[PDB]
Order: structure tokens, then C-alpha cells, then sequence
């Protein structure tokens, strides 16, 4: 089986009810077809209000400087847009005159709104941000101060905050309850800190998120033996607020069982350089390994409590 | 008695200070009738305004081309929406003249603003992105690896992510304190994982919401023979983020003690097909039955501990 | 001493850097000065531009129809708002007419921003919101199966919801560290069901907000006797998002010691009429006592446990 | 070695896909500059599709009234801006003239939100708030109803409020794992109110906020002795939400271990002023020393322990 989350964060996932917010559909198409969308729905209201415009001077004869269907567009510019030339201006004759530009110069705003505001979330959207949050290459397990740990690395590219920003991860893995029932892709959350909210991150320089493997751990029981042997992945999340704006954001990641390693740890990234840090962005992804005890972290608990002298 | 929520997500409860955000209340309104206000508010002061101008031109005889009221209209038209043809232009004559163009310049931005702004929220507002958010038909109680679970499955449609998604459920029932007080509709929080941070959705193809049945849960003392008994309704609500913007949304659904199916469980969803997922969104709602004890949660597990060899 | 916070909200409390965000102090300002400052800002940019249009066309003899101070001011109006009427054209002599135009024009979008953004924040405002949530006037203390209770209801008027909405509320009352530190106004938490997500509302119909006073609780000595001899004050908060927009807002209220009545226990709101539910919000801050013992809830506990038979 | 985080809230730190949101380096930038972008890609949209006016017009010899360079620019703004004067104006006989209109005024649409917009956020940015949050200058440690605390200061200077707003608190400091391992900045959170929502702020008037020094803390074993020799750094986080907008924002703060004084005591800064509050805010930095035994919390509590009569 092939994975759930891409490294880079998108999902291997496919999937009536979509027009009931065609706003959020909209924000979604690539540049070039929403500038389009914009082009054709502007001209469309140019076109028909504009052919209402010629619908009503064809039963009068209001009207100043109009000719044939390449100049009724051209009033229909001048209104809309509120550009209104000079060339060709409106006149008190007719009633269904002076309640049409009433209803265009209003509707005028209603598709500026629909649009502009449109333009505007597009450029504003959070997404983006997620682009400069990043996630180690790999996660290592190694010990920490005595105690089994699966460690990844996260950062922040960009000198701005990111508000309210935490991390939590979720491990992915099928398994089959006693009863019976097989359940595909399983989510269960990993502790990385959420008991003592240590999972809510002061993100300025690189950190390591680590995840002790304890006795609640689904790593409990796996050792550097069996780890090869499982069909896991661990889902890694980063939420939290742009500093910029009131956007919310969701960076994400993956491991599976191939891309955790046994054994190593995270090369330091930290120089003090004359009155600032230094952070040598290279060594980032990279890792090295030492002396790690090749037991599930079940076993190397077990044979601690038996050393009790 | 009829039900407090209805399965699409409306509650059936009826209810001065109404204009304290007179907003608010503007939001609310269908298209057809916001068209309309919009079309009002912006022809009544292009009304008064223009009332205006041929009030201080009374006193004079500042005015070029104007006659009577229906060429008075259209001054305040090419000033408020700044089309200003130049056939209807302004001079230096009187000083009322001067600071009224001041005044309704002005004051034609903050007409503006009150209605593209407000034009703009209500195409823009979250409740629509909670359509596509869906609940299971019915939830399901049967047993999972050992203990009791009561079971609803939860789906998002749009491939779009829902940032900082949570899950939280209620149960809603009548209750009589033993010191007399009689409580209409009581409400009281069911655990769905917010002691474990597994309430946090990462909610990308369909999951199953599953609250184990244990001392604390309400449905406790619920056997299969008392369920159709009871008179109880459990809102499920569903709060986060909409990936595009900053808006926060909750989605709800409702299940009334006959739409709790007791020894049924959910069908699978996912297939994985050449490289992406399937999900079969035909068996979303679908179920089916197995084996499952008729006894209460609160009786198994007493059977079960009983059971010590 | 008189209360810290008032039954409305506002506290009674009297506070350089003010202009490091001149926007958040702008939004503040009473409808009347807002609307006042708009027009100020607006028409000295038009004087001020307006003012350089006359000191290169004074160096020149780019201008056409310009004469005196009177004229020169509807120039700079005709730019700026782009209503350029054709009456006072602009020509190819000076560069210095060319580059000032794009100034200008530039310019002219810049102060859009700051006041049409600035008029839309504060329409927007969601402290509105918070008018139509409210508080019962009194606080009761009453038996609840079996333990005392503080409770409070809670009401929304609006037929929206408000999304991800919760309460929570702080004790304040001065008190003596035994150390000797006298401490002013000490704020200290109140469980109003913040370890079991209880204290997450479901606010649709009106609800009472009920604080179990447990060993933990400040109220865990208050007798009814000692109760009026008290000198404290309940804050009650409640937060969460306005549904309609991605505004978060917050309604406060407060119970001073005399506010809260011992023995009393709220009238019902709830009657259910022909398929929807009628909230009889005259009910809503009434109240009626029953039999509640008189003792504090540390004594109730202590003699319900010497109660072992 | 130097801090990591200035007084002020600055970090110490130093750090290709900056164009995946080139929005949010957009609105970074100081004014001068960012008035001067906006300026540019104005002024080019000018020159460009008033580049293509002079293109498609020498093909035809759709144009009055344009001549050479300096006349075809000034036709490009009366579209862009829709200001239009009336001198320049448009015709019927090219169809290349028609569309291209078409394309100039509706991508002079979304050169305006993208601008707009951005000129909006910037003016709207929360991290102003946070210049009018304040942190005390020192944190002390001393005594409070038994138990060792240390003890910072903070306040609100804007009468407005901060809703939703929290505190807390992560202690720096490097470690050396029992397996080799050095961390250099290793972050831990300092428990500041967290397990009871006491964290949770109601800040109106200022607020002393205290970590009582238990086995948990990391200050257990520093005494008044070891203090001096420590190497550590105390981050001091506070978010929350703008009271006047959605948007929400972050002050922080430091305390090295120089200015964390031991033995003393926050002066008090409330009066009662004929009905209402009077902050005193010269001494909210302010502080004195009270009689503070010099032994670490982990003493204190085993000589009270050993003290049991
Ligand atoms: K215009
Ligand atoms: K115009
Ligand atoms: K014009
Ligand atoms: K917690
Ligand atoms: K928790
Ligand atoms: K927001
Ligand atoms: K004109
Ligand atoms: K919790
Ligand atoms: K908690
Ligand atoms: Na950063
Ligand atoms: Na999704
Ligand atoms: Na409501
Ligand atoms: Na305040």
C-alpha cells in the first residue's frame, strides 16, 4: 500500500451540494482561469445591461450619441465602471431610463464586491504561509535523558511569527479489532506534548519535536528489529496564525516506516555569531547516528525496573 | 416530544437591541431582499443629497445644465458614484456649493463602504462550507476491541482541508434532580477524544467518531432492550477552519434514540486504486449488523471482570 | 469598595504608544467624529495636492480651465476621486503635472484604504454581537442531586449561533497572603465545567451555567449565614465566534455577593409548541426558592459522610 | 552568551520560496517603500497597456485626440482609474480597440485589490496591539501562603479589551541529555496557570502572574545562592484577540537570569477613586524586598515536610 500523505503535504485522497457556496470554489482555480472567469462575468453584465439599454431606446427612437451594438457596449462600460465619458450622456425623456442606470449602477457594485472581494481573499490566502514552515527529511528514534524517543525537526523560514502555533501528530496504520472489524487507515494521536502544553510552540529558530515512546506509545512494543517489519505512517500537523493577519494555517507532513530511523539524531543547527544566532539551515535535514539499544522501548523499561539492586 | 435539532442542522426553538448591529441583521437577509436595500438606501441618498442641490440652486437661481427634478436626479448620481459626465459641471459661484460636494463626496465613501463591505461578508460567509461537511444517517453501537462503542461516521466532500477541525458531542435529555427540580433539556458533554487530543480531526477522507461506552458515559445502563425505551438525543457538532480563510464554521447533526442502530457497524469506505484512494461514497451512510451483546455496557463489564479464572 | 465589573460589562477601572497603532484608536471614536475626521482627512489631502497643482502651474503661466483658489480646489476633488468632469482637463506641457498626476492618483488609493477600510472594521465590529447575549440578573445557590450549586443562566437572543462558544468565570475578592502581602483585586478561576469540555456551550436555548462547589471550590465555606457577610464579586465571561463572520467576541457580567441569593433556583423558559420549541423569556431572569440547607457545602459533605449507617 | 529574546520582543536570530506568497513579504516592508511599490506597478500597468493603445492605434493610423508619448500615457490612467475625462475618448472602428478595453479595465480590478487590499492589512495589522501590552521589567521570587513563587507583572495600557487572552511561559536554557546529547536553546514550558485555566486572563486592570516553584518547576532546585549561577532565560508569551477585530496577536517578553530578583515583591498599583478604579502605573514595574528565606523550593518544602510535630 502506498501512502496517505505526501512529504510535502498533499493527500492521496479522491473524492451537487459545491453551488451552495460557489465562493469557496471560486477562490480555488490557478491565475489565469480566474482572471478569466472575471473577464467573462464583467463583460457578460456589460452585455446584457447594455442590451437593455438598446431595448428601450429601440421603443423611444434617454439616449445621447448611440448608434448601433459597437457603441450600446460602450455605454455599458461608461456606467458600470462609472467611467461615463461625456461623449454619451443620459436625458430626461423616459421613465425606464432613469430606473435602469439606478438598477446597473447598483448592480454595478454587487458584482465589484462578489469580484474585488474575490481578488482580494485569493492574494490574502494562508495557504501560502504553510510554504515556508518546514519539516525534517527524516524522525529518529534515540534516547533522550534515559527514556526511548521518536524526534522530528520542525522551522519557520520566514523572520515573522507564527501565532498560536502548535503541533500535533496523528499515527496512521489499518489494524483489525478483536471482534473483527478491519479498519482501513486508523487514526490515533500521538503525544507530542499536549498533557502540559508544551506542544504550543515558541517557533523562532528550529526545534525538535520529540515524542517520548512510554507504555501509551504505539511505539511501545516496536524495536529496531520490527520497525522495518511495520506498515505505519505518522502524520506530523503544524496549525497556528499568520502574525501578518487573522489567518489560520496548516502545514503538514509525513513519515513512513522507511523514513524513520533507528539509532540516530539531529545535527545540531545553532552558532552564536557576535551578538545574534546563527542558524546553519544546512544542517537542518541532516543527522547522525550513536550507540542506541535496539530493544522496543517495552523491553528496555522492563529490564530497567529489574536493575532496582 | 419532537426533536431539538434537526438532522440538516436547524434547531426548532423560537425566541429591541436588534438595532445595536443593525450589520448584523443585514447579513442575514436573502439575496432578492439585500438587492433590494442596497438598491434603496443607494437611490434614497442620491434622493436627499440631490434634494439638497436644487435647495441652496433655489436661493442662487455652482449649477451648469440643470432644470427640474428629474435633471436634479441625475447631478447626485454622477457625484455619489463619481461618473460625473461633464454636461451637469460645477462652478465657483456659491460657497453652499463648495463644502456640500465636501459633504456627499464623503459621505457617498461611507455609504460605500457600509454596503461593499456588507456586500462582500455575506458571499463571503463560512455556514455555507458547513453543506459540505456530512454526518452519517445513523450512528451505530456495537463493540471494538473488547469495550462498547457508540458510532458516527463523519465526512468531509470538499477536497479542500479544514483547518484546526474538532469534534464534539452532546447529549441532550430531560432529567429530574433527586431534590425535585425538573431540567427541560439538559445538556451534557459525551467524550469523543477530549481527554487524548483525539477529538482533533484531521479529517480528510471519511471517519468514524466513536465514544467508548464506559462508567462515565451516559449510556452506561443502556441495554438493547432499554434503547428504544429512552427518550434521548444526541447533538453531534463539528467546529474549524475554512483552509481559505480565516472564517471558523461548525457543521451539526442530531440523532434521536430510534436513529441508534444497536448491533450494527459501519461499512468500509476505501479502496486504494493505483496509486490514490477511492472513496466509495455510496456505503458513507450505509451499515450493516454483527454480532453483539444485548447487555449494558455496564453489565458486560461486570460479567467481564467476574471473568478473572 | 464598589464592583470591578458592572452588570453590562464595562468595568470600572482608569488607565504615548497610542500612536504606534493610530488605526485601533481610530475605530473607537463615536459615529459623529468618525464621520467628522473622514471629511477632515479627505478634504486637506485635496488642499494639500490641490495645493502643488497651483504652485507648478504658477511657475508654468498641464492646465486647463484653472483660475483662482476656488478653481484649483475642484481639480485636486475631480482626481482624487477620479470624478474628472472634462471641464478641467489635463494638457502635455510640464513634466512636473505628469509625475504629480501618479503621485496623486497613487495617492488617492492610499487614503482610500485607510478610511474605507477604517469605515469597514468598524461596521464590522463584533463587540455588537455581545449586546444580544445575556446574563440572569442573580446568581443562585441551590441543592442539585445531592451537591450545592452556583448557578447563573445564560441566554442568546439572536436566532444565529455563535460558533465555538464557551464561559468561564473568575472569583475577585482581595485577600491576605499569610506572608503578609495584601493583594487588591485577585482574580481566581471558577470550575464552570472547564475539566470535562462542559464549559463548551451548545448555546441555543437558554442555559444554566451551574459550578458545583466542591472542596475546590472558594465557595467551598461560604454558609448561607456568611454569604452577606462576604465581600466578593463573580465575573462571569463568555467567548466564541460570531457565526455570520470570523469575529470572536466576548459578553461579561458580574455578581456581587449580594446579587447572589442562597436557596432560590431558576423559573423554566422551555415549552414545546405544536413542532418547535417557545423559550418564554419573561422566565428568563425569574427566579423561586426551595428548601436548601443552610450550612456550607464543607459542612453538608462533612455530616453527609459521618451519614454511613 | 547573549539572550534570545530582547525585552521588547525581538528575537535574536538570523535565518527562494518567499515568492509562493510574495503577498505577505508585500506587507512587511516600511512605508516609504511600500508607497513606492505601489507607485511602480501602478505607473507600469499605465505604461504597459498604454504601450499596447500606441500599438494597435499605428496599425490603424478607437482614438481622439492622441498624439505622441506624452498623450498616450494620459489616456491609460482616464481607463485604469476610470477617470475618463472626455478628451480622450473611444470609437467604433477597430475591433482590437474593443477588447483590449475589455482587458484594461477589468485587470485594472485586480491591480486594485491586490493593492488595495494589501494597503488595507497593513493599516490593519495586529502586532501594533501588542506595543501597548507590558511586561514588568523583573520578575521576583518570594513567598506566597506558603509556597515559593516566581512572579512577573503584566498589563493593558488601551482601555479596549483582548479577548480570549492567555499567558504563558517557556524557560530557556541549555542541557546535556545523560546520553552526550547537547541542546542548545532547549525549550520548556513553565507552568504559569495551565491544568486549571487559571492562565486564561480576564486582563483589565494588571495582573501579577505566578509559577509556584513545586517538584515540576524547573526553578525546584535553584536556591537564592545558585540563582546568580544559573545561565537561564525566561520567554514570557502573551496571545490573544483584538476586542475591535478578528485579528489576533502575540506580545512577548524575557527575563534573564540577572533580572529575576529573589527575595522581592511587586508594589501595589490600585486605588479606589470615588467610583471608580485608579491604575497608579508608576509602580507597576516597581517592586521591594520582603523577608524571603534563601533556600531552594526543594529544601523549603523538606524541611516543612520534616516539620510534622
Ligand atoms: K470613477
Ligand atoms: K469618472
Ligand atoms: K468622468
Ligand atoms: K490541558
Ligand atoms: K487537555
Ligand atoms: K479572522
Ligand atoms: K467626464
Ligand atoms: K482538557
Ligand atoms: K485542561
Ligand atoms: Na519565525
Ligand atoms: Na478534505
Ligand atoms: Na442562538
Ligand atoms: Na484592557
Amino acid at each position: 500500500i502506498q501512502r496517505y500523505v505526501r512529504k510535502d503535504g498533499k493527500c492521496n485522497v479522491h473524492h451537487y451540494r459545491y453551488l451552495t457556496d460557489i465562493f469557496t470554489t471560486l477562490v480555488d482555480l490557478k491565475w489565469r482561469f480566474n482572471l478569466l472567469i472575471f473577464v467573462m462575468v464583467y463583460t457578460v453584465t456589460w452585455l446584457f445591461f447594455g442590451m437593455i439599454w438598446w431595448l428601450i431606446a429601440y421603443i423611444r427612437g434617454c439616449v445621447t450619441n448611440l448608434n448601433g451594438f459597437v457603441s450600446a457596449f460602450l455605454f455599458s462600460i461608461e456606467t458600470e465602471t462609472t467611467i461615463g465619458y461625456g461623449y454619451r450622456v443620459i436625458t430626461d425623456k423616459c421613465p425606464e431610463g432613469i430606473i435602469l442606470l439606478l438598477i446597473q449602477s447598483v448592480l454595478g457594485s454587487i458584482v465589484n464586491a462578489f469580484m474585488v472581494g474575490c481578488m482580494f481573499v485569493k492574494i490574502s490566502q494562508p495557504k501560502k504561509r504553510a510554504e515556508t514552515l518546514v519539516f525534517s527529511t527524516h524522525a529518529v528514534i534515540s534516547m533522550r535523558d534515559g527514556k526511548l524517543c521518536l524526534m522530528f525537526r520542525v522551522g519557520d523560514l520566514r523572520n515573522s511569527h507564527i501565532v498560536e502555533a502548535s503541533i500535533r501528530a496523528k499515527l496512521i496504520k489499518s489494524k483489525q479489532t478483536s471482534e473483527g472489524e478491519f479498519i482501513p487507515l486508523n487514526q490515533t494521536d500521538i503525544n507530542v506534548g499536549y498533557y502540559t502544553g508544551d506542544d504550543r510552540l515558541f517557533l523562532v529558530s528550529p526545534l525538535i519535536i520529540s515524542h517520548e515512546i512510554n507504555q501509551q506509545s504505539p511505539f511501545w512494543e516496536i524495536s529496531k528489529a520490527q520497525l522495518p517489519k511495520e506498515e505505519l505512517e505518522i502524520v506530523v500537523i503544524l496549525e497556528g496564525m499568520v502574525e501578518a493577519t487573522g489567518m489560520t494555517c496548516q502545514a503538514r507532513s509525513s513519515y513512513i516506516t522507511s523514513e524513520i530511523l533507528w539509532g540516530y539524531r539531529f545535527t545540531p543547527v545553532l552558532t552564536l555569531e557576535d551578538g545574534f544566532y546563527e542558524v546553519d539551515y544546512n544542517s537542518f535535514h541532516e543527522t547522525y547516528e550513536t550507540s542506541t539499544p535496539s530493544l522496543s522501548a517495552k523491553e528496555l523499561a522492563e529490564l530497567a525496573n529489574r536493575a532496582e539492586s
